[PDB]
């Protein structure tokens, strides 16, 4: 929230006798200040001052017309206000009468003329002021002031040497209404007399801008769908039901009929029309109630490798599914299921696992409506590996001169069920290591070997074996006996 | 009073749905009748039902759009009452669909277009429309029918194959609005898109169209005073006591303020004010006090005549005076005054009067108040005349040889006292009267005339006279001796 803050202040003002004088005040601040006009001290009341607001509440325009002096001739202030803070300014009425108006006041010597533009055609209208010292020229729409401050825009003013315009480029319903032009110097400020400009539309008949979009959801269940028609005229846009008119029939809106549907207990079809007296229109939006998908049918493992599972699953669902999600994770993982998105088949690989574990799974469908409930879990199993490390921390020591005694670690990635290892020992680890001699254990981390001949270096190496096959070597070490 | 009565009943229609159907139910009575438009004994009520009234209340418009169906598709009924009496008619609505309409059900090839006509300039809004069996072409403006019943009129429909037109004669502000034209036949009725016109009425300062004009009354004492500007765009009319505007201060007519003032004490000025953007202007009335003005001076005899009098008289009052009035009668005559108007000065002379007659005055004078008092009445007598008319009646018979008797009649026009009467006698009725005999006798209708000759015929006139003169001789009559 922000205090209010003055974006355009009411300037003093110098007007004549039975004319228009015009104060403006604009604040911005949040929430949106509301502005009030005060006479010391007094919210203004008065058939001859109407207070006019700018579309975007940007604030308001306090007009007087006509002016009858000495009255009117007073101290005003705009006070901008929200429950955050308050500001005003004050700004003086100075009104005269044309018998002691000074010469060389502005004057019109022509003002805006009745004109017609079509849409989207450039319009100007025109004012003819001079004064000593000489005349600003600025424009007034339906009593709001124009903004042209923009060189940027559709409207810019142009003033040449010879007193000046205001050009329209590109026409809109909205430029419809009544402009006047305002003559202003030193001396005061004078009006012309309002001259209207209007905006022919070609005639045509109606049509849908936004047809209405057919739906399903579960029931209870709701949705607001939106009948936009455009065309000139504008036609009516009534929504009915088949027969039935919802909206009563004392108000049929124009351009727009957008309906609010509670409590969708059923499938139905709904009519959008819509009317001018060029024609009528119809289009229909269907809506249909249709559930959550139900949960697919339990998936089962069709196919297996060390890293990968693949899966099949009846869909479970009467009608069509849009995609499935299948979640999975590790058989004690408990963080929530992790999810592929976007499965298309009622067949999927599960890729990127690892050998020898054990995962578990779900699958859910999707269709339109969204996201039903996960399938009942299925259990398996990936495919056993070879070992793909070595055995770890292997060592040698010398029991007698002829035997000596070997141990490891279990190899960190075993990839499988070790079913034991081999220890490959020679005194010439220059040979290819199946020719050196081997010694076969079952699952233990340590033996001893004997029948060796004393004082020999002998080169160890160590591998572990799963039901796959043989993982990799340890690197040599020495051991003397 | 009288009942209400239909001048123009709604027919059965067949149009389409999401289109436009109109239903058009006039009637006349007094007081005017209220239109009810009834589904199966209900007011309809507006569902996007519009009943759309004549802005002389002539009846009422009934509007349907868009068109539903088969929930439009009913009998309705117009319902004309005062509390005179009551009348209904009957109607059906027919709506189809698309689906389902007709070959040969009519439809717009091309509807009117966006228009603008500056004031004054004839613009025309054209149809083209097809179907079978032909289409006839009408019209509605903002909704009601446009009327073009009388071929005599400013709006005249036009037609050639396959199209109409509408055509406004000589443009004014009240044609301005929205025009869409409609195809009819034996299957049914389709509209075009609404097409807008405009009059674009270039742009003026104010002015007085009927300016305030001054005025004196007595106090407590009452006046409406009329204050009219027009112009473009039409300005706001305020009334001022020429510093302060008058209550509702903030409230500001169009073109068109009165200002009633109740119980006026005081003589003031009062300030019209009409303003616009494009000017100022301003305008004085004159209140004064006071009543309709004193009698006159009691009129004074200054001339007289035979058939006229002459009047002078002070006109009695502070201030001036517009005219007088001159009442006057014969004296016995009970009768009220006749009156001669519009005398412009203090001095008249009334003319037209009979001989030797009394008569009856007064005068009355008028301001921009109104007639005051009348004066203290003056008694007078015209002038004497001679008589105008010769004695009547005139009788002669002999007494002796040598006397006769004559007798007469007072003549019917005296013009004057009569003092006395001349008898002209002779034996030569051809001599110039003058040199007849002559016997002079007082007032009186008979006298005896002696020393005549006898067996001789006597030739007799008599006339009479008065202080004036002599009036005419009687005719001859004879007498013998
Ligand atoms: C449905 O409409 C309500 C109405 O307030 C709105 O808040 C909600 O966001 C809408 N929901 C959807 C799924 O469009
Ligand atoms: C919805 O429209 C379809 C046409 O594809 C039709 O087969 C189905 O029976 C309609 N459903 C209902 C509930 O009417
Ligand atoms: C003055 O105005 C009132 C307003 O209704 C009207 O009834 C009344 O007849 C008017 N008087 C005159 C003398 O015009
Ligand atoms: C009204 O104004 C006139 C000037 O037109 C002035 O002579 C007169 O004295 C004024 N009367 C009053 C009562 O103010």
């Amino acid at each position: 929230e922000t205090p209010p803050r003055f974006t355009r202040t009411p300037v003093d003002q110098t007007g004549v006798s039975g004319g228009v004088a015009s104060f403006i005040c604009q604040a911005t601040g949040d929430p949106r200040p509301k502005i009030v006009w005060n006479k010391k001290g007094k919210k203004v009341s008065n058939q001859r001052f109407e207070v006019i607001e700018f579309d975007d509440g940007s604030g308001s325009v306090l007009r007087i017309q006509p002016l009858r002096t000495p009255r009117d001739e007073a101290i005003y202030e705009c006070v901008a206000s929200n429950n955050v803070g308050e500001i005003s300014v004050s700004t003086r009425l100075t009104v005269l009468r044309e018998d002691q108006i000074p010469r060389g006041f502005p004057t019109i010597d022509m003002g805006p003329q009745l004109k017609v533009v079509e849409r989207t055609r450039t319009a100007t209208m025109l004012c003819a002021a001079s004064g000593n010292p000489d005349p600003e020229i600025t424009w007034f729409k339906d009593f709001l002031p124009v903004d042209t401050s923009n060189n940027n825009g559709r409207i810019k003013q142009l003033r040449s040497e010879s007193i000046g315009a205001l050009q329209i480029e590109q026409s809109e319903e909205s430029d419809q209404g009544k402009y006047e032009c305002v003559a202003t110097n030193s001396a005061g400020t004078r009006y012309s007399a309002p001259a209207n400009l209007y905006v022919r539309v070609r005639r045509v008949p109606p049509r849908f801008s936004i047809p209405p979009t057919n739906h399903e959801i579960m029931p209870g269940g709701s949705v607001n769908i939106t009948c936009v028609a455009v065309g000139s005229p504008m036609p009516y846009v009534k929504w009915m039901l088949g027969a039935e008119d919802l909206t009563p029939e004392d108000d049929m809106p124009i351009g727009r009929n957008v309906l609010e549907l509670n409590d969708v207990r059923q499938s139905a079809n709904y009519t959008c029309v819509a009317m001018s007296t060029l024609g009528v229109i119809e289009a229909i939006a269907q809506i249909t109630v249709k559930a959550l998908p139900k949960p697919p049918g339990t998936p089962v493992v069709t196919e297996s490798t060390a890293t990968s599972i693949t899966l099949t699953w009846d869909s479970g669902n009467p009608e069509p599914v849009s995609y499935y999600i299948i979640q999975h994770k590790p058989k004690n993982s408990e963080e929530p299921y992790k999810e592929i998105d976007g499965i298309a088949t009622t067949r999927y690989s599960v890729a990127g696992l690892s050998p020898y574990s054990d995962y578990e799974f779900r699958v859910v469908a999707v269709n339109n409506i969204g996201r039903g409930p996960a399938s009942e879990p299925v259990l398996t199993q990936t495919s056993e590996q070879a070992p793909s490390s070595a055995p770890r921390d292997v060592q040698a020591r010398m029991l007698s001169s002829t035997t000596i005694l070997v141990q490891w670690k279990e190899p960190e990635e075993p990839n499988g069920q070790i079913q034991g290892y081999r220890v490959y020992y020679t005194m010439d680890p220059t040979q290819h290591v199946n020719n050196w001699m081997k010694h076969n254990v079952a699952d233990s981390q340590i033996t001893t070997i004997g029948n060796l001949v004393p004082q020999k270096t002998y080169s160890v190496k160590v591998l572990a074996f799963t039901s796959i096959g043989d993982g990799p070597l340890s690197s040599d070490i020495q051991v003397i006996t």
